[PDB]
């Protein structure tokens, strides 16, 4: 009920950014030759190098449909096949970001960045520093939990 | 102070991820797809115009055209605009019977482990954080609006 309640605004909270991004974003994809989900991937990868296997099971979805994205970021040539081995070696390929990739990276955060700056220059940095603790541990919590299954 | 969007971006995608995780049991047995569990979740919170659902779930206005006209294929929304609110382009979309109980399951869901989540969390400490994220909602509303 208040948890309830809780849980409904952020999924409403969720969804109505994903909804700004996309409409803030739709240029910038357009001129690398991208769809949204296809951006994702992109941003995913910005955090660090991965296997298509690591991005299917977390973003949880069907397998196929991200391969097929996948390759179309390799042909569009904003991603890389690599194999920078230091870590036992099964049979698999080791997707990281291009240059192109990181040059759409950022200007994608100079976007996200100006926009979320103004919306909040008239915050208490203290303030807002305290919410985000509190998102810090309930991410965490999400993050232990998912871990477990 | 901009590490700050970089980690909003991080929680938000671990939250997708858990929910993808928890869900898909239940998504695959009512035929649904992520993307549209998101328009069903929110028609939940509110019955709403086309005009409506695209401008705050807005990406390609076809794209999601397609995405309702495929719920009302399934019959887990119905078109119910009668005169009261409606004579406004479009219609009013809202939650059929079977939708109402795809909703119910993935709310019995999602309330449990939050709940589990945060039993040792103090009401008034998470109200404040819930008070600043409905300005930002505000706002990004707001914004999403224009252009």
């Amino acid at each position: 009920r208040r948890i309830e309640d809780h849980i409904s605004f952020l999924e409403k909270f969720i969804n109505d950014v994903n909804t700004l991004t996309a409409k803030l974003l739709k240029d910038l994809q357009t001129e690398y030759g991208i769809s949204a989900e296809q951006s994702h991937v992109l941003n995913m990868l910005s955090i660090e190098a991965l296997t298509v296997g690591q991005i299917t099971e977390k973003q949880g979805v069907n397998k196929a449909a991200v391969s097929r994205r996948v390759k179309k970021l390799l042909n569009a040539e904003l991603v890389k096949l690599e194999k920078p081995d230091s870590n036992t070696d099964q049979r698999l390929k080791i997707i990281k970001l291009s240059n192109k990739g990181k040059k759409y990276i950022k200007e994608r955060k100079a976007i996200m960045s100006h926009i979320a700056s103004d919306m909040t220059s008239d915050f208490d940095s203290k303030e807002i520093e305290k919410v985000r603790q509190v998102l810090e541990i309930i991410d965490y919590r999400i993050q232990s939990y998912t871990s477990k299954l």
